[PDB]
């Protein structure tokens, strides 16, 4: 899971992901954490 800290950062993450490709670059570019865990930390849950 693509765990983002704010709703804005997740929406920005989804704009990064409009081409439908660079999930890891969407992480670095929007300060989100892609974690092997099936769900998101309390502080990274959008």
């Amino acid at each position: 899971t693509t765990c983002c800290p704010s709703i804005v950062a997740r929406s920005n993450f989804n704009v990064c992901r409009l081409p439908g490709t660079p999930e890891a670059l969407c992480a670095t570019y929007t300060g989100c954490i892609i974690i092997p865990g099936a769900t998101c930390p309390g502080d990274y849950a959008n």
